């Protein structure tokens, strides 16, 4: 078939927690932080 697209993003360097993209490691590091502490159980309770 045809699709139009031969992936011009894809690095070696990926985040599985939400799902991101670098270049460098370092970079990919750096990010994950922002998955500190911030997992609540739920968004309305209480
Ligand atoms: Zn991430």
């Amino acid at each position: 078939g045809s699709s139009g697209s031969s992936g011009t993003g894809e690095k070696p360097y990926e985040c599985s927690v939400c799902g991101k993209a670098f270049s460098h490691r370092q970079s990919l590091s750096v990010h994950q932080r922002i998955h500190s502490g911030k997992k609540p159980s739920g968004p309305s309770s209480g």
